[PDB]
């Protein structure tokens, strides 16, 4: 397909804490943050794109812990006072360790967030 003309910013297997369980599982998806937009595919092959989301109408902030957090997870809300996901207003992306989160964040800024 295409070899050059590429410049990925960040990609990896993340887990959508707040996802539609009842309707199929595989909470884990292949997120690929690119200078253009951030899309998540079933795998790191980018064959059947599930849904593409821009990085101009999005925003990152502290996740609602209420009492106490259980892991490094960041929520993403749309600055256009709209639902980021099908129905969810903010997708809770949980990472393995802080190192990952710190990176993902710094990467977003580069895109324009």
């Amino acid at each position: 397909g295409s070899s050059g003309s590429s410049g990925v910013i960040r990609r990896g297997w993340l887990t959508i804490n707040n996802i539609s369980l009842m309707k199929g599982g595989s909470k884990e998806y292949w997120f690929v943050l690119t200078a253009e937009s951030l899309s998540w595919y079933k795998d790191e092959e980018e064959k059947e794109k599930k849904y593409m989301l821009p990085l101009d109408n999005l925003k990152i902030r502290d996740v609602e812990k209420g009492f106490m957090s259980n892991k490094h997870v960041f929520a993403i809300f749309n600055t256009e006072q709209r639902n980021v996901y099908k129905d969810l207003r903010q997708i809770e992306l949980a990472c393995d360790s802080q190192e990952d989160v710190d990176s993902w964040k710094a990467s977003f800024l580069r895109a324009g967030v």
